[PDB]
């Protein structure tokens, strides 16, 4: 596939695609995600990192995991990474989105009556263009059979296992996700002890997120301030003020003579979970 | 479409595909049967007829209307045109058909177990192929759905009506019948009146076959004795004797002088219910 | 004004406008139909034609009269040639129409639930031309105004009187008409006897419409066979078969000897009431 | 539009527009008061502040604001701003203004019989210019359903809330005003705490005018001394005797020295109610 993001196929009626950031080269590969780095910024408030763990020689077990994007001042529907069926609807904002994304997330969490009713507002348009929808819903739906656990093929790997708490609530809400939810959820979250073969290697001793009946939250207060370079960038006469948190400084205070060591950024990678790896 | 063929995607492991006689460029178009020449004349036992009705002027309404392949002298599964979910294993004989035409059959009559079976007998071709069952799957399946009377797009043709009977066991019959099945025997059998704008056209009085609970039959012993051109070819060792009929005759019997005028060939074209065409 | 047309501003999205025969030049001029020629033959299904009163010297005193497109051979809601409030969706089939032709046809007979679902579901494209649909409105708003009798100048001519039969119930269901439609019903119908001044010119001694309940129909099967010059001319997917009426004849039968005398097509004009010209 | 001012379309008969002062530049850009300067200051005696709110860094949040031109001397109906449906013919004294500003002041307000009889008394001014009433009542009508909250489009901006105070009595009195009265008022009086996204700006704790019965009124008597540059200039054979305050002073009473700070003009802003912006 040339290219993996859902969200690919999201084109208005004479399409220039919006991408305001244009899509990263990351849809064409097969990295699991599904979605570029621009729609995971854009939607689900997360960036993709490459978590490189050494083992002593030079080579590192690459995998990717989720950067969260949210504020530590943020409070409410904005604090969470992935909404689940209960409210994805305030926490997407689909009254104002684009027909083409609020089919496929209306798809995406299966519940029919909206993209019936999305198709009976399209029929209209449909007199104009009546090829492209049948297209961009079979393109999407076959990407959520690939993402899908059960199908025909249902390609299972049972040797990898994620847990997500050792409390019945965690799991049990994090079962009733959807399947494309689901897979983006299990491979944007680092484990918290990854336990490979006959070991475990500790990447971190404290979670950075949470899985609840809502979805996937940010749920601990970690400082975060770093800019998306994927921003939206649309012409905003729909003002949204926030509360800046800013300092002053001179040249002593900020003192460029540390830079000559190799930075270690303040980022808040997704860490939850244990993987085991049976060998 | 460059296929609209649902056996188009009828594979070996290495695939020169069987095709005895070369699939015909009907595939290439949109007929609505959505099945070849060669298939259909293979699996449903019925060819495809231009029927055109003239008007007095030279344009003629021209009509795909299915035209039937047994003989009069058969009797039981062999005179069922179109089976249905009761006996179409037995009447189509998947028993030793290719695994592809296999998967195809079963998933048109949605029947889970058998493919999901065709699926875990198919785990070990996977490793060597595991690209193209995913695809043929799709493609399949988009056919399905395109030929699907409900769907997203649904594109409903409420103007048109089929009757297939005035009595209650036909219609209730048909109605349980699949969608690519129904969408079939509705584009294959000829109106016995046609009923366009606000008169009627007497086709035919008399009906060339029935619809039933097992499905589309060639109930009248009609007299047919056609060849098909589209013929499986097959090296058979496995020998099937049958009671053919055969005159002899000199020259004078051979009335070769009564060649000029233009023929009237014996066929059977399948004839059977009334199209209502409102307006 | 440059295009009196009401129907001049109906436009696509992207608009070079369907016109297959291009607007008459009628629009731009005042003759008080503010209609042109092909959205009158179109919609009412009657053409325009140029009344001329000989008085023995020369000139005419030119007029606008009615001109039936409709066959005897019609029956229903085919054989009206202006609508009422009654059944006028059904009348012109306003439920496949373009959205802009709804809407001057729905803010014409002035029902307000049903623009206002056209532009609940017209918000959808506001999003991209967000101008045109306020011009478009008050266009046509101020041309139903003009041919408003009641407004704020309310250019009355009350020397002019229109009766349009002898009973009470022709009258009394005219004067529920829309404005606009009676000002076109009152200029597009010849009268009966146009009485001017102190005299009565008898133009017609026989109706060739009537005024009843749901609007102006052509009640009498006077034979027409004239073929619009401006007719819709658009891809006919969708077929609309006639029972159309054909004489064969020779060079005998075909007089083309005959022809040297000026010609007295059989043309259908609509003729009813009476008009008082006081002085 | 070239000219949002409802008073742009004011023309005597043989019109060189009385405009002793041109109509301000104000009039071409939606702004959405809907009047020039000249006529806010003619008939609602306001001017027209360019309200900046500074957040700290260089940018301001600018906004249109109503200055008062009303002195603290001044009682009975020349303290009121803007007049309401009761007595609004002695405050703008429509008896003795051009019929132009007559019409448009009273189908402003909407009182059918008033601009009746004035079509009836401009019925023989008609014989001449028979074409710039109708223009001049679609351009004014145009103008009112464009600052009308219901019509077609109805543009809606719910997130926008104004309270124009806590009494019961306020509110519901503000309701009964007509649509471009309400327009103008929402956006010529300052929020007191513009309450925008989750924070609170105190803009003023006192309120400069007062919402009534009536209509806009400066109930508050602050010192207002400033002259209006765009005075009505009319040769005044009709003598209006005020009571001026005048003080003496010398070159040491009148502090020179004390201007080179930047001045802060005694002017009267008006501050009144909240702004509730959500986000």
């Amino acid at each position: 596939l040339r290219n993996f993001c859902v969200f690919s196929s999201v084109k208005p009626l004479d399409f220039c695609d919006q991408y305001s950031s244009p899509c990263s080269s990351d849809a064409t590969v097969d990295d699991g995600w599904f979605v570029c780095e621009y729609h995971a910024s854009r939607f689900f408030k997360m960036e993709k990192l490459a978590l490189a763990i050494p083992d002593g020689t030079g080579n590192n077990y690459y995998r990717t995991v989720g950067k969260s994007l949210v504020d530590d001042k943020a409070e409410g529907i904005e604090r969470i990474l992935i909404p689940s069926q209960n409210n994805y609807e305030t926490v997407l904002n689909l009254s104002l989105l684009g027909p083409a994304e609020r089919l496929v997330f209306y798809m995406i969490y299966d519940n029919k009556e909206k993209q019936n009713e999305i198709c009976q507002q399209l029929r209209m348009y449909e007199r104009f263009r009546p090829e492209v929808v049948e297209e961009l819903y079979n393109s999407t739906l076959r990407v959520l059979a690939l993402t899908n656990p059960d199908a025909y093929c249902a390609q299972t790997n049972t040797n990898e296992s994620r847990s997500f708490g050792l409390s019945v609530e965690d799991d049990l809400a994090f079962n009733v996700l959807p399947t494309f939810i689901q897979n983006l959820i299990r491979k944007c979250v680092a484990p918290e002890s990854l336990t490979i073969g006959t070991e475990d290697l500790q990447l971190r001793n404290c979670n950075t997120c949470r899985i609840t009946s809502e979805g996937l939250l940010a749920s601990v207060r970690l400082y975060n301030s770093v800019q998306p370079k994927y921003l939206y960038g649309v012409n905003e006469n729909r003002l949204q003020i926030r509360n800046v948190l800013q300092f002053q400084g001179n040249a002593n205070a900020l003192q460029q003579k540390l830079s000559r060591y190799e930075l270690y950024q303040i980022n808040i990678p997704l860490f939850l979970g244990k993987q085991i790896i049976s060998t």
